[PDB]
């Protein structure tokens, strides 16, 4: 009796199953930025209140990439002299973390899926260049003495979904570099997070641990070019 | 006991039944463009990165038409000399595919419903003009030697929901030509898709197969005039 | 066993109960206009393609009013000479239908609730001025020989939520006249709808019967001043 | 049998549990303002129709603060001469109510949570300065003879999420003062609400009791700088 | 000797003769409004600080009409009920002054030239409707008992170059009624000016006598649609 | 004595000589459109009130071209089907008039100077295609039976300085075809002007003879992309 | 002979006499701000690079007032706490300099003409409040011990033509306080200028002496509401 | 007789002397860009049609600087990697030409005046780095083997009045580097100009010699931030 009716109740709930699953957001975040397209002018400007005069930093982010090219920028900090200060991006299947210069990069192979949220986070300290990438909370890659003894200066432009090219011409950003998908939980810290801290940054009810420099839901992140807040 | 309570549980879930059903999206697409009204200025501009110098193409699309007139444009590619290069549209009850010139068209009669999503897709190769229309994955119509030996040139304007008229006067598009409804999953390929490929393009978890020329969620599709992204 | 866990399943579904109920829309309409506030500049312009040279008309509408004043305009058609051609509005508790002139009005007392959708609809034919108001499908009021032998001319401005005052000064509309709430299913017909037609216009799956003059989801309705499309 | 199936039914409903919980709104409010970030230009201007020439007032509000600093403004009324006429704000953990002057403040310690809605409401009468703060319906703090014999004049600017600084320079608001979170049910009364009235203002189906001076869903509350209506 | 070189000096000054003559402005006026075209939406809004609750008024204007149709509006004040309260316009060759309603008007035949500045001033007192038109300082046409015992109420919209038709439709102003040319010295008084005052208003150094209700260079005149301030 | 001081008077007037000469305008025209650069999106839309359903037409224009390429468009009228209905342009040194189609055209060799105003007027009647080009009032080149028995239809877009390419893509107009310089006195007639009328149109005090279809200072000309009205 | 022709040469030059006189600018200034009207929202923001933490200051300005009311503001610097820090304004016929607060002010009677440029410069040093007003280079009125021992703090907003009221309400500036006319040569110094320097600031070729804090043609002055640069 | 009246004629012409002198433009240039202030965001973008893949180039510009700081940029071309490719700027009194990098530069001491137009042209060929600076047509300073064997690549942004800092942050350009004054005749050539050509570029009727890469009145120059075209 009850089982038979439960059959049709489940059949009905199937309609809302996918509708709720498609708009699900990771952690406890109630807002995210949507890049519906790889444009020549789509990006998001971040305006940290605290200066970026940082020697050690651990930048985490929740990403869901619809299409990943040879080079797709998640977030990137770049000054006038050197546009590749901090730059997390995605290759065809790997994740690349660039600190200091374009030549100093750390690559973690084949642990990013397209339509699934992943907590990509990258740590780096200037004492000996001990850089690491954690994906979904477990170590993905690590290297030492890369960009060692380097300090990212102030005045640089930090963006999400693009690299420093400027939009004083009505865009001008390289389309192939753009990011198309969803971003949330963008946090940057002034110190190397501990292992447990990195694990708990990408948990279930974890969208309330925000960095001091850039904090999701606190810092001025304004999208441009077509990106929008999908609350 | 449990059955009685299940009665009221189902009665309660009835309230969310329609609310979830009305905003349901086809395939796995999490975003779509809404044309709430037939205006003189409503359309959506598409900006393919790859040039449209194509001899064979298979253009798929998910459409839900609120009202269909004698001539309602779903998508249309048109150059300066000939505005009817590629044009998929809807008659009162039939679906029309135009390639090359307005005289060359293929008509499939009475398989489009108003308030229901349908995966209209049109294939065409210039070797002998073998054109086809598949609706919901099964062949709807086919013809041979139409617009044969024709090449759609570059520089043309591609739009969704309207035809090439231009909006340098504050609109100017013919209202009767406009489209009012919902569009999603707009993909254009550079080659004739195989039968299984066409079948799987309009499946359940099928909103991740995108064309190389125009790909939903990848290409710059910007609405104008009142059209908007209903995420 | 099953009953006990069903208790907590219902407790869980309670959280989504109200969230789905609050954004529920009447009929089968998937889109509506939200007037969040009574501003000096909030309204919605309607642009019928067919001229308003009508002798008989039946104008239906779905309304949910957050706050109703001495005079709150739902929709209003007004020419340059006479701004009170057609005007449906709400008094403190009654519904008023004005056709032809401000002196010719029909009042139906105390059948409008604030936070609940109601299908207010008004019919009028110029042969003898036989005007009627139906609320939720059942007759609310009726009168004869009011504005008889009158023809509403063309060129008039039709708005939803305000009356004809113009916004060439940055607003100027009377705040007290404004409408704050939700509107959907705005339809105007060129003929007096039959009783069954009026009953089925405000049904359950009834948001696909649209008028020839103004049709919800077909005609150009553009909000202004703060009103927005709440899909 | 039924129990086993109910196990996976609950497992499935878990996906929509959090999705519905994250966008839940308090009382019966169907609309709210979202401050996604602490910008230099984010706020919301309120335009009461009735003048603020009030001697006694009870200002209620529903707030959900993502991050609370040393000084975070929920709402603030300020004239040209004295910008601190009325100002409700949040310290690190306490709630502060300022009436008349910045020196006259009432502080209620440690009853505000970050990610949870709370019905903060403040009452004040000028007969003897008997001011009170109610949090979630129960008394949080109270004092007497503070700003006694004072009248808040007219012409002042009332904002939500910021204090009176002006935005004729492209912002200029102090970032640290800004509010980042969600606001709803902003009501201001011309008289001291009774205890039962304050209790029922922050109830379950209580988002229909609105003040005469400022009423949520009635008064012109236009956000600026990045604040949004999250319907 | 000197006489011979004077010929070349005059020939040189010839190049600046016309260039200075074309941009010459009448009276001592240093600024004027240019209506380059008869757009569908060209006009200028006037926002008098003092209310238009006037019984007797004198209104002057310096006009240079590039093209005059059957009906070309210089300025027009109109309320919601009656859009033809005050309206000065030009027929093919005559000047028409309308006060109260279209039925009662004053016409002065054939004293307006196209490319030449003319100082048109219409006066009217409600005691007996004694209305007069003065062109370039000399009386043109006078009538008595027209719109007698009439009072132009407040709230009406006053414009230059168009009638009261509203621009909430993206224009909508009748193209034919538009004004294309140059306007300056728009003044409206609360009392019928004396003959000597009328003569002095249209003098040489006379762009410093301005009306109390509307005063050129003091009142808020906002051009729209293509009209611009030609300083 | 007088001659000596006249020397310095002439020396002084030298400073204003060039300043007045550079901003000189031809005919009695007091306004003109300036195309400072050959932008990708610079043009001017023209919106004739009278439809372009014309069989015979004479079109004049005063032009001062800063730089003339292989193809520089002064004005161009083009429909959706055929964008080359009417098109007057400049080759490296010649003036080209196109009516009907690109195949049939009239060319007048080497009578256009760059920095000097020239009055180019092309006439054409459909009775036998008798087309003529008049430069500065004297006939330049005439031909017969070109585009004979052809009628330019309605709906076509008419622009100055560009072709019909549409700006819904944020521009897209071919840069090379653009016009950079100054334009004025754009007039189009519904009949072939007589020889004396053609001479008078390009006279000294001749900026008051305007066409019925398009008339300078009467028709609606909207510059776009960087073009502006240089009064 | 020469004298006779010189008569007509002078008659010719008469046409350009007034045209050049009306647009004349004082000093060697090549640009100025025009306030065509006393709008509700007309002003000009000034953004000094150097902070206003000044104890002694001299502030000059060239002013030409079309209409002067009971209180018309030339420039005004005001902080959040005290909006009347520095404020130079005009009464019906006198010039008023306000430093520190409203109570302490300096008044110079009847030396301002409406349509004539005047060089008003107010100096003030905090050692003993020795404040002075210089009009056209000759001292107008001086006082001692007014606002003595006072320091104007930083963060205050400095405007020309209005007070500190804010425009986040779409204006809100008091209309009466507005300034309508022309302004130029706005300079503010960090030290009390010497008498010879004061005289030289208002000379003939004197639009190249600019203050260190605010300098005309160097400091960032943005007109708003209708004000514009009349070059 | 004639001499006496000529005295007053000269006295009258004195009034227009300065008014014509202040708006005088050099060469035969009829248009120029005005930088009224040193805003945080004032500049002008230049969009050369021909790519900047140049080995030898000569770049001229007419400049009139109101205020010159330690570093004031006239024009600057900079790529992403190296923002200092080409950069002409002014020190306190000298003119500096930078090609390749900041380390290698050419300085010409003390030949720039503030309020006077000067024709600064820098030439450089990569064969041996033979760079030269010509001021007003006479060589100022030359050097050899500086940036030798260097090629300025494509994609770099070229601006007038600022460096390459990007305006995606709502400005961000360094205020000190900005340029405040007037610019015209901006030309860049693909080959080192000859000495006679250099002299002719800065002549009297010399505003018709324009470069192939960037040509004044041909290339797309868009002012931003407050800069405007002073025709
Ligand atoms: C992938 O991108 C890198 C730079 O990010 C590039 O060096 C490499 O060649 C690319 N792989 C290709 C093009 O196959
Ligand atoms: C339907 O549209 C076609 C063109 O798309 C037209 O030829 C045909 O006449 C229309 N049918 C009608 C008007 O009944
Ligand atoms: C209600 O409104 C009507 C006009 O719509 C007005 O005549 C009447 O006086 C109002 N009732 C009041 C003010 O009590
Ligand atoms: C908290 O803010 C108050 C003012 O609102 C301030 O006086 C106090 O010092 C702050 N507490 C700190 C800075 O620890
Ligand atoms: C001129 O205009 C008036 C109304 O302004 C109109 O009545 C009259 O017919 C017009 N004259 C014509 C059309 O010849
Ligand atoms: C000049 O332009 C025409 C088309 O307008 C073109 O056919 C011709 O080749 C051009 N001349 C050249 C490129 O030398
Ligand atoms: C002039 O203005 C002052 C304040 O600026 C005011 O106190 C005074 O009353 C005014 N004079 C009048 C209103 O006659
Ligand atoms: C002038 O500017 C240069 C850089 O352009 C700088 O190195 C130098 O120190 C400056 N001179 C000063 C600050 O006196």
């Amino acid at each position: 009796a009850v089982l038979e009716e439960l059959r049709q109740t489940r059949a009905d709930l199937h309609a809302v199953q996918g509708w709720a699953a498609r708009s699900w957001l990771p952690a406890g975040c109630e807002t995210a930025i949507l890049f519906p397209m790889r444009s020549k002018k789509i990006f998001g400007s971040v305006h940290p209140v605290r200066p970026m005069r940082l020697e050690s930093f651990s930048a985490c982010i929740w990403v869901k990439a619809t299409d990943v090219l040879n080079k797709t920028i998640l977030f990137s900090y770049g000054t006038k002299r050197n546009p590749y200060e901090i730059q997390l991006y995605l290759s065809y299947q790997s994740i690349v973390f660039v600190v200091g210069g374009e030549e100093n990069k750390l690559v973690a192979e084949a642990m990013v899926s397209l339509g699934r949220w992943t907590h990509l986070c990258g740590t780096w300290n200037s004492e000996e260049g001990l850089t690491s990438l954690w994906v979904n909370g477990e170590l993905a890659a690590t290297t030492v003495e890369m960009a060692t003894g380097h300090i990212v200066p102030e005045g640089g432009i930090l963006q999400i979904g693009q690299e420093k090219n400027g939009c004083c011409v009505g865009g001008g950003f390289d389309e192939t570099l753009a990011f198309s998908g969803r971003l949330t939980g963008f946090n940057i810290w002034d110190s190397v997070l501990s292992n447990e801290e990195i694990r708990e940054t990408g948990g279930a009810e974890s969208c309330h641990i925000r960095g001091n420099i850039v904090g999701w839901g606190v810092t001025e992140i304004q999208p441009h070019g077509g990106a929008q807040y999908v609350s």
